[PDB]
């Protein structure tokens, strides 16, 4: 049994859980009973129960014993939208809701119970949340996150009952072709997600940040681009005063609505100026003064103009407007409309408090609970401690300037509160380091957002973590990809029915060439041409945020570095990262051998170009033109949906195989020998034939003495070895210093080679 009751869950209960006689033990023989418009939310707890139960016989029926899923308005004003009560009896367990986001957050409370014990004791409790936004912002902006990545992150907020996650992303926009630049998604990708995130009732909420940051945007598409006094350009700012730049971004806000369902839009509505002065952009002023009547409009008007012109438009769809609080300006002829949702977290401007006292609806995302792959946060560097551990924090205490904290005192005007996931530098994390790193922040956030505060019985964050943190392990359904399908080792690398891969400075579709793979922890994987001893790599394109979108790039030879540490939190001794991770790459197990081979920072697929492939990167780039098209045969990168290459990665069947180790891991320069180091290379019959006159070819390398000749092997038989040693000693040489030796067997070629330190 779970006792105390409900004292190991995230969130605690709301409320205490009442004994009652008896218990209840989940077994193969139960049912989840549930009416068939919640099937889609059952199916998560079904597959959890057949999890922890150690079978695959329960299913979601609409009867059947075991645990009963009731949906009655009729508790609509006791429990509202998202509150539950849950009862546990020695006949079964009872989930009543008003609604079916109360009755799956049950189910959530439920299978945390299960996930610790299957004897659950009797009794009954309600669960409400405090506050009706309990939020993530995922910027999955510039850069990508996998398809999959998202698939768990939408598991991992629905078990801590967090319901609302703002999507600054690139819908791939059919449309407007010149301005997919990658990162983009799928339109059916996104309807998947954003369809599990109907089930789970998460809130997805798309962005389009404008008119600033716009850069993803506006790159192709210098006339929509505002324009100095000079004429020049920029696409970070789109013209709010050009008409087809406009009719640009509200085509893009319809295009957004056939994939996301939610009720919302947010515009963004960063500052416009980024910093600059609107004096350098008259016609902003100019613009205004014409569409209020008033001669006095200035810059800030014509912002907050296009504010309010976007918040009509979305209106007219029935939907509501979301806006940073840094969008909120002083202004003359124009005022901010009332009907907008006011995301607050920059300590500047209207103080929330105020705000929220004039009737807007205010989001606490708060700068403390921000996390970023470039310059990483305090709740990064130290944990969410020193929040938890502050009594005078909680999800009503905004930002304010000069490091000050304001209690919003109208607290019916605060929606929730959320914590933000910054990329700024794409390549310095990888997605799954991201997802390391969120997990004390995702639950500390969910606590204090759905309770309202910390749980009665944790005094401190110590004790959050050791009995709630520590004990509360994910949804077994979390997980959704072999992390490691291959393990280390040397492997050949080809098309299906087809030539090898090869790689020397560039790459190609070679033909018998070794690769090795080496696991990566984060579960990526390094791939070492063992001919080249290079590591392939992405690092040469057109780019965002440090990391190579063009499309179609070309994949490139590398020098081998150290891929064996991951970082997060303060990322301590986080160097490297511009070479370490272009080099690491997801393989998916794409069955009967096959793989899906996703680079792990620009997520894009290993491919082999057909010369039909079309994309603006192909023409032209942020104005300046050059193309960049793949021929057929070409090796290159591809987004997911531009291609369907797998990859064939099989151990390798080479009859030979040489190993080279040196005896010490350091030579010094000798006139004696003694700092020589003396390599043996031993040669290995892997298959079933007598291999004779074996020959085996020293290196020549600058700065060294090394035995000029080579040496034979007159025979080895099949599963047998033989081993032959050459000299090598520094001369002026100094340094690390990698040897290659070639082993040469009739028509068969394979290389061993060793390092050594020169001192
Ligand atoms: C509201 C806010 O926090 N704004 C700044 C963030 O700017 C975002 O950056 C991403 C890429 O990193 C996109 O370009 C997005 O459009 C921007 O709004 C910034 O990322 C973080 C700090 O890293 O916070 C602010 O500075
Ligand atoms: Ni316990
Ligand atoms: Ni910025
Ligand atoms: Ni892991």
């Amino acid at each position: 049994g779970l006792v105390p009751r409900g004292s190991h869950m995230i969130p605690a209960l709301t409320s205490n859980f009442k004994a009652a006689e008896g218990s209840w033990t989940a077994t193969q023989g139960i049912t989840v009973v549930r009416p068939e418009k919640f099937a889609a939310s059952a199916q998560l707890l079904v597959d959890e129960l057949n999890a922890y139960t150690k079978g695959t016989a329960i299913k979601g029926a609409t009867a059947g014993t075991g645990i009963e899923i009731v949906l009655d308005e009729n508790q609509k004003a006791d429990l509202g939208a998202e509150g539950y009560t849950l009862t546990i009896a020695e006949s079964g367990v009872k989930i009543t809701a008003a609604a079916q986001r109360g009755a799956f957050w049950g189910t959530r409370t439920l299978s945390q119970m299960l996930r610790q014990n299957l004897t659950l004791p009797a009794g009954s409790v309600t669960d409400k949340p405090a506050y009706a936004e309990r939020g993530v912002t995922l910027c999955a902006c510039q850069i990508n996150f996998s398809t999959e990545w998202i698939d768990r992150f939408l598991n991992e907020m629905a078990d801590l009952k967090l319901n609302s996650v703002l999507m600054e992303m690139k819908l791939k926009s059919d449309k407007f072709p010149v301005a997919n630049t990658f990162s983009y998604y799928s339109r059916d990708d996104v309807k998947k997600f954003v369809k599990k995130a109907e089930a789970y009732g998460i809130d997805v909420i798309p962005e389009i940040n404008s008119p600033g940051h716009m850069n993803i945007w506006l790159e192709n598409l210098p006339d929509f681009q505002l324009k100095d006094q000079s004429g020049k350009g920029n696409a970070d700012r789109l013209d709010i005063t050009n008409p087809e730049a406009i009719k640009f971004y509200k085509t893009l806000i319809d295009e957004y609505d056939g994939v996301f369902s939610t009720k919302y839009w947010h515009m963004g509505a960063d500052e416009y100026m980024m910093g600059a002065s609107y004096y350098s952009y008259p016609q902003l002023a100019k613009y205004a003064q014409q569409v209020t009547g008033k001669a006095n409009a200035t810059g800030a008007d014509a912002f907050t103009y296009f504010i309010n012109d976007i918040n009509n438009y979305v209106k007219a769809k029935g939907k509501t407007l979301r806006i940073w609080n840094d969008g909120i300006v002083s202004t003359r002829a124009v005022t901010l409309d009332k009907d907008i949702v006011v995301e607050h977290w920059l300590g500047s401007g209207r103080s929330p408090n105020e705000l929220a006292n004039d009737g807007y609806k205010l989001v606490n995302a708060n700068l403390n609970l921000y996390f970023a792959r470039l310059s990483p946060y305090p709740i990064q560097k130290n944990g969410p401690a020193f929040l938890y551990n502050d009594p005078s924090f909680g999800v009503d205490v905004f930002q304010g300037p000069y490091s000050r904290s304001i209690k919003v005192k109208k607290a019916e005007n605060i929606l929730g509160a959320k914590l933000s996931i910054w990329p700024d530098n794409g390549v310095k994390q990888t997605e799954n380091e991201v997802e390391a790193d969120v997990y004390e922040a995702m639950r500390y956030v969910a606590q204090i957002t759905w309770g309202g505060g910390n749980p009665a019985d944790n005094p401190t964050y110590a004790d959050f973590k050791e009995k709630r943190v520590d004990k509360v392990k994910r949804s077994p359904m979390w997980n959704n990809i072999n992390r490691k399908p291959l393990e280390d080792g040397v492997y050949t690398i080809a098309q299906p029915d087809g030539k090898d891969l090869q790689l020397s400075g560039n790459a190609s579709l070679g033909g018998n060439d070794e690769w090795t793979l080496t696991s990566t922890p984060d579960h990526y994987y390094q791939l070492k041409n063992m001919t080249s001893n290079e590591c392939l790599s992405v690092v040469s394109g057109y780019k965002h945020l440090s990391t190579v979108t063009q499309v179609g790039a070309r994949p490139e030879a590398r020098p081998c570095v150290d891929v064996s540490q991951t970082f997060t939190g303060n990322q301590t001794g986080n160097v490297g990262y511009e070479e370490r991770n272009p080099q690491k790459w997801m393989l998916l197990d794409a069955g009967d051998g096959k793989f899906k081979v996703v680079n792990a920072v620009t997520l894009q697929r290993l491919a082999v170009a057909k010369g039909t492939e079309e994309h603006i990167d192909f023409t032209t780039f942020n104005g300046v033109a050059k193309d960049t098209k793949p021929a057929a045969g070409e090796i290159v990168q591809f987004p997911d949906d531009m291609t369907d290459d797998v990859w064939t990665i099989k151990p390798s069947t080479r009859s030979i195989s040489a190993i080279a180790e040196a005896t010490p891991k350091q030579a010094y320069a000798s006139k004696d020998g003694s700092g020589a180091s003396t390599i043996d290379v031993t040669v290995a019959n892997n298959s079933k034939e007598k291999v004779s006159n074996v020959v085996v070819t020293p290196p020549v390398k600058r700065g060294w003495h090394i035995d000029k000749e080579p040496k034979t092997i007159a025979h080895i038989a099949p599963g047998e070895s033989a081993k032959v040693s050459f000299q090598v000693s520094p001369e002026w040489y100094r340094g690390d210093a990698q040897f290659e030796f070639i082993v040469t067997a009739g028509d068969e070629v394979t290389k061993a080679s060793a390092k050594v330190k020169a001192i």
